């Protein structure tokens, strides 16, 4: 369980509200305000989910071996409705719950995830967006109807890309197709 | 730390090992199969050694063993497959997104049978162009389960007022389970592949 996490009194899940103006809060706030400076942050919470973290770190170690080094991780955004926040905190992102495939979608820019279509305002005008560690690894352009990423070579049809995107040269979204390829690290509660 | 009975894979992450009749390992699987599939004949039984699937499954098992109260969370179950799906399952395991709709649906997930006879149906273990049928023997994390329902995309909550605290799997009948449905990756490890014929 990582350093920057705070003690959980032998619990396996907790949401920890960050202290405004300390380094961790400022770092996450800056990633958001890069594209969402007109939105007001009410709070940022650190998601401390020991089981999801363990499963994600195992997939990371595997992808690091498979891809032979490489930076396989990106920090991306995911807007969700308030009704899905308890499920995601506890269980992460579930493809079963889609222009570039039937997976979970993550945005490069908070502004994309800040659309009311993704971060639906609740009865109080509050919107919710995760900052997500995503194992994007080696990626290719996606297409409608994919249930997994395409093969890297159709001569070896089981050796797959790790994720797909809208644009390989200048990506703005990534889609992953497997559980435990995405770890929800922070939850931003904000208003337009 | 892979199991010590596995063949040395000499840095490789994946291997199928052909078992020898007369070995306890072959005989236990043959017996489990023939209990309900005495009319079919086994061509061969291969042990599936998939390091990454094993690691991810064992992490999930350790988590369910912690979460549940001294429960036997693991059952050894059957899964019939078409020949076209065998390479993908061997490497990547069981993907709910690829699953057929079952004739009796208890949810949208991967189905595992208690009896080899269920999986031996041509609808599940489709005979290939050479008349070979394929069935996996699978370690499945059934955990704490309840009767499923066709609408499910995740197992249902144990308690309607705590929607995120889920059953581990669902079944057709809690009193006499004959099938189990799982809704998450790395909840099922394909351990053996039985190749068999009429
Ligand atoms: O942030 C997103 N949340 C959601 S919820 C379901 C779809 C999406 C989505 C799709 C994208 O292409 C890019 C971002 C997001």
């Amino acid at each position: 369980l990582p350093e920057h996490w705070t003690d959980m009194n032998h619990q396996l899940f907790c949401m920890v509200q960050l202290e405004p103006g300390q380094s961790e809060y400022n770092t996450i706030k800056d990633k958001f305000t890069r594209t969402c400076s007109s939105y007001a942050i009410e709070k940022i919470e650190r998601i401390q989910n020991a089981f999801l973290w363990q499963s994600y770190q195992v997939k990371k170690r595997q992808m690091d071996i498979k891809n032979d080094h490489k930076n396989n991780e990106r920090l991306l955004f995911h807007g969700t409705d308030a009704d899905s926040v308890p499920y995601v905190n506890q269980h992460g992102f579930n493809r079963s719950c889609v222009s570039y495939g039937k997976g979970t979608y993550f945005a490069v820019d908070a502004s994309y995830s800040a659309k009311d279509t993704y971060s639906k305002p609740d009865s109080n005008g509050r919107k919710h967006m995760y900052v997500v560690r995503v194992l994007t690894g080696v990626f290719t352009k996606g297409r409608a109807g994919l249930v997994t990423p395409p093969p890297k070579n159709p001569h070896n049809p089981t050796d797959l890309f790790d994720s797909v995107t809208n644009n390989t040269r200048s990506p703005k979204l990534f889609v992953v197709f497997f559980d435990n390829q995405a770890y929800p690290e922070y939850l931003i509660t904000f208003t337009a």
